[PDB]
């Protein structure tokens, strides 16, 4: 394939992709396809002479789409949002036009100086401490990661490479083996699997703290497992704590946990990678607050900042800690690849074409669609609310057993009108309401409102009788 | 930006994406700025509201593109090809419009089928022993990574865990610490940083193998390196070996090493990033023979085989070995990450549009253009060839002082018509000349010699001076 035949089939792609969009409310959310049922319908081998443009995209809309399940449905509404939008797209396009392999700077210097300048215009719309940004001569900085579990592993092992060199320097005799399994991980009971996959790829305990009546991390009960663990001989060595939690995106305490970590010698990680979208708006910008006491920052342009997948964005305070684990001219070690591509391009393309004001715009109405949907839970006293209710999730259930719970979340998922996934708070079986597209709007959220209460009604009548 | 913006912009981008293409030989490869070129030509800060289209793409040329380097460029000779194809461009733009993250089987069904069905594809194109294709059911499988980096990093972290495990049933009172201070890691000495960042990263010792007189590794020295080092109380437990080595592009003796290691029990990682590709024609299949020995194999389709970064395949004989570091329906604990994006689109794609038979005249085409440089350069006493050229890697020099030979690439990297990079074997300063744009063709080699040519002659006159 040439340019002039890209020419043809790019602008034919754009076509088919608006199309896909613009009809995307006409799609069953969930697919009804069943593990396995793709291989019977495509060639066991490879062709040996190339098929028709015509030929594939036929068997994108016969043969892929039935087996799609459509995150940017209006009705989806599952774990969290993924960023969809037509400028990370449009950076998408040129990015892989240009193609460059950014793992160092002579590799194409506008790959690595384009995403420091934005990690600094992204930390200052998130009003990030200045030891944070790299402007400026910092010790600080940020860089892109692929994701949020491969921004938390990174943390940890720059918190290993340094702990490990701490305590040979107090005891030069200590290897690092010895050191190796006394060092514990703290993370909230609410935490991500990235902190338990973390701590296995680096090789070290971790242990869960106790959350509170709202699901957050406080000084007492990190206390309460720093004592004990400290006494069975222990070296607590790292903290992730989260804002935003994946379960019912509560806010662990900065304020109360950062002094602590900071006095103990513990590497504080802080995971926002939802919620951390919603803090460049002013008044949830105090959700943050105690983010100068944490060593890295993390959030995920890719869930809520409209920025397509992948970019999750990291800051640290001292650039020489990341680099320990394996002005700014090279990001080799601050990922666990070498490789990377031109990603920056998408934030730059975003931020530009929406402003800063457009993207509080969406915050802010997805904040508002989730309000409205606890609203309509709270008319009706056969459901509670088990979290408050301040970002895009709404944790809800009936009151009750979990057995009818589970029943009304398979009848949801069955008629694969609406979706949506659950969690477990304690012994709770909760469900989770997540504002997710991009082009969600109020009739959406009623409609799905309409079916749950419907459903739920079906249910109850089957478990009293 | 909706959907009948995006109708517009997207076909003004794959415009301007074709102009680039078709206009890059007027490029010149490697830039002119320096590190911080960029920071004082943008804003310091977001802007408030939008700019417009036409002021980014302006910016682009005016601003970007100054700081790109044109991997894409005829004249571009430097580390490996990375892979640029329009067939990938347009999956690229259909992956970030279906935009699911498949964390997981109901995450979207076909991200992951067509994924596994691709990597048979590509397992038969290579002709890889049958244990490790998915198809009809299998004990192996295979996964894309997101680089062979991550590859090798993942493949050493099911073998740590493996050897841990084995060594605990043995000895049950056997801490993981204690047996982590003893394992050790092996790789060629001409193996890529990515195994020595890949036994940072596991906590692991490493220890390089001495290649032969063709830069290969040998059965005696491996056999040497295990003597001594089991006297010494260490644990083999992880061999990378290398088809294609970055420094040369030598081939380690699978042959030889892989009984070798199946008798140690030692995880053999086969990395063959860039020479992978190669294995599709049947005159250069015999390179892979012994890779029925390897646990897992891994190669890059984003180097060699035209799919646009990131697209690395690994293969692995047992998924339960990779499960255990954190009928195919989840791949979360094959990866480092637990999000992924649509990856194997490109791979279809690519596979389709191009044909077994397409790819196999684009490698066939790039080895005939190596040889042709190589037949240049035995032409000229002056120069002498350090490596048997195979695949589409020229390693050359000036006879004499590797002083003069740093003084020849100093002198065709200040030119900025061409761009190379050197390599270090042995003590030996050497110059490497790598086929890599899609579009390079004879004439291209033959005026990037006559440049070298050109400036040998000014840097032996000086130094004789
Ligand atoms: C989504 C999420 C993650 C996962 O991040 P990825 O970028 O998908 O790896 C981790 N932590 C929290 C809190 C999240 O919401
Ligand atoms: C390029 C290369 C790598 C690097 O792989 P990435 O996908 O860039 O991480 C590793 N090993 C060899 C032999 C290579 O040629």
């Amino acid at each position: 394939m040439n340019a002039s035949e890209f020419r043809r089939r790019g602008k034919e792609m754009v076509d088919y992709v608006a199309n896909y969009m613009e009809g995307i409310e006409g799609r069953q959310v969930y697919p009804d396809v069943e593990p396995g049922y793709l291989r019977p319908l495509i060639p066991a081998a490879a062709p040996q002479e190339p098929d028709t443009f015509e030929d594939i995209i036929n068997d994108v809309e016969k043969i892929i789409m039935p087996g799609v399940t459509h995150w940017h449905s209006p009705y989806f509404f599952a774990y969290f949002p993924t960023a969809s939008s037509y400028p990370a797209m449009l950076a998408d396009m040129l990015c892989g036009a240009i193609g460059c392999i950014g793992f160092s700077w002579a590799a194409s210097p506008a790959c690595t100086e384009l995403e420091t300048v934005m990690m600094d215009w992204l930390g200052k719309m998130l009003e990030l401490p200045k030891a944070f940004l790299n402007e400026k001569a910092g010790e600080g900085g940020g860089v892109i990661q692929g994701s949020a579990s491969e921004a938390t592993l990174v943390a940890l092992l720059a918190a290993r490479t340094k702990v490990i060199h701490r305590l040979q320097a107090a005891s030069p005799e200590l290897t690092q083996a010895a050191i190796m399994e006394k060092l514990v991980a703290y993370s909230s009971d609410q935490a991500h699997s990235s902190v338990e996959r973390a701590g296995l790829i680096g090789g070290v305990k971790l242990k869960a703290i106790p959350s509170d009546g709202n699901f957050a991390m406080r000084a007492s009960a990190l206390q309460e497992a720093l004592e004990r663990d400290k006494a069975a001989g222990l070296i607590p060595f790292f903290m992730v704590a989260t804002l935003g939690t994946t379960t019912c995106c509560s806010f662990d305490n900065l304020l109360e946990v950062g002094p602590i970590c900071n006095k103990e010698d513990i590497w504080l990680h802080v995971d926002a990678a939802y919620a951390g979208s919603a803090f460049i708006c002013p008044e949830f910008r105090h959700l943050l607050n105690g983010v100068e006491f944490a060593d890295s920052f993390n959030f995920n342009p890719h869930k809520w900042l409209l920025v397509n997948f992948d970019c999750s964005a990291m800051w640290v305070k001292k650039r020489t800690d990341l680099t320990g684990a394996f002005l700014i001219t090279d990001y080799r070690h601050w990922q666990i690849p070498l490789g990377r591509r031109f990603r920056s391009l998408k934030m730059w393309f975003v931020f530009r074409m929406y402003g800063v004001k457009g993207l509080q715009a969406y915050i802010r109405k997805h904040v508002q669609l989730s309000h409205e949907f606890e609203s309509l839970v709270r008319q009706d006293p056969r459901f509670e609310i088990c979290v408050e209710v301040i970002l895009g999730l709404v944790c809800f259930r009936l009151k009750g057993s979990n057995k009818v719970n589970e029943a009304l979340l398979q009848r949801i998922n069955s008629a694969k009108k609406i979706h949506l996934v659950p969690c477990h708070l304690r012994d709770k079986f909760v469900l989770r309401f997540a504002i997710c597209s991009r082009t969600v709007e109020s009739a959406h959220v009623q409609r799905a409102w309409e079916h749950i209460k419907e459903l739920a009604a079906d249910v109850l009548r089957a478990e009293r009788e």
